[PDB]
């Protein structure tokens, strides 16, 4: 058991994101919360309670113990009261205070766009440095989240690599940390191997990902299929990719069957 209900706004934000995956109503719902919450700034812990128990509507269609107040015990507190104090959402939490649920939910929203990018953007993640990373995704409003100033809070003035052109770069660490970001670059991992996946036919070339047994002969095989060369840094095969890897093999496999049957079957 955990003091006040922090753990569990954060459990629930990765859940709902996962039942986003594929429910388009509940990604929009999603990013709308996770919008409000990043433009509330985490050392004003009432207007960050407020602005999370705003949404109880949101939490109750997913799980009621998030807005749950029991009578029984805070029993000299009413349910508004409650809903500002530190048993409700504790702001001095070890672990999960304000601010660590803020740069939580700056994750989570870019991971809620990356869902349904497109390759260029998964590349891109990729290919970015965190610093740049951090840029590109402000250059994607909204698509991956309102990350500019003043619709984030903590989010700072965009600076540049002098290169020619100049390259955006953003360090705003205390909203998306260089670790969020690494996580981040693991799931646009995945749906970029995903997609490269699916759109394979080289069914040896899947299989020599599929039966990969270290990681250079997982680079050599997904670089053959087009994952980025830049992205063997966090190259890294992952169960749902395993997943998908056997099942692709297996459904080219049977559909190279029923075609070497039919050339054969009418053919003599």
């Amino acid at each position: 058991i955990r003091m006040a209900k922090n753990k569990e706004f954060f459990d629930a934000l990765e859940e709902i994101a996962e039942s986003a995956k594929n429910d388009e109503t509940l990604r929009n719902e999603l990013a709308k919360v996770l919008d409000d919450i990043l433009k509330t700034d985490p050392s004003d812990p009432e207007a960050f309670r407020k602005i999370v128990a705003e949404h109880q509507e949101f939490w109750d269609e997913h799980d009621p113990s998030l807005m749950e107040f029991n009578e029984g015990r805070f029993f000299g507190k009413s349910r508004k009261q409650y809903l500002k104090s530190d048993d409700f959402l504790n702001s001095t939490d070890p672990t999960y205070n304000f601010q660590k649920l803020h740069q939580f939910a700056a994750e989570q929203r870019v991971k809620l766009g990356l869902e349904k990018s497109d390759t260029d953007t998964l590349v891109a993640i990729l290919k970015n440095n965190p610093e740049e990373c951090r840029a590109y995704i402000e250059s994607k409003k909204p698509g991956l989240g309102n990350f500019s100033e003043g619709n984030v809070h903590g989010w700072l003035k965009e600076e540049y690599t002098p290169t020619i052109p100049p390259k955006a770069i953003n360090k705003s660490t205390g909203v998306l940390s260089d670790e969020a970001i690494k996580r981040i670059k693991e799931q646009a991992r995945d749906l970029l191997l995903l997609k490269l996946i699916n759109s394979s036919g080289n069914t040896q070339l899947l299989k020599d990902l599929r039966d990969a047994m270290s990681k250079p002969e997982a680079e050599r095989a997904a670089n053959a299929l087009g994952f980025p060369t830049e992205g063997n840094g966090v190259l890294f095969l992952s169960r749902e990719v395993v997943d998908a890897l056997e099942e692709r093999v297996e459904k080219l496999e049977q559909e190279a069957a029923k075609r070497g049957f039919d050339s054969y079957v009418q053919s003599l």
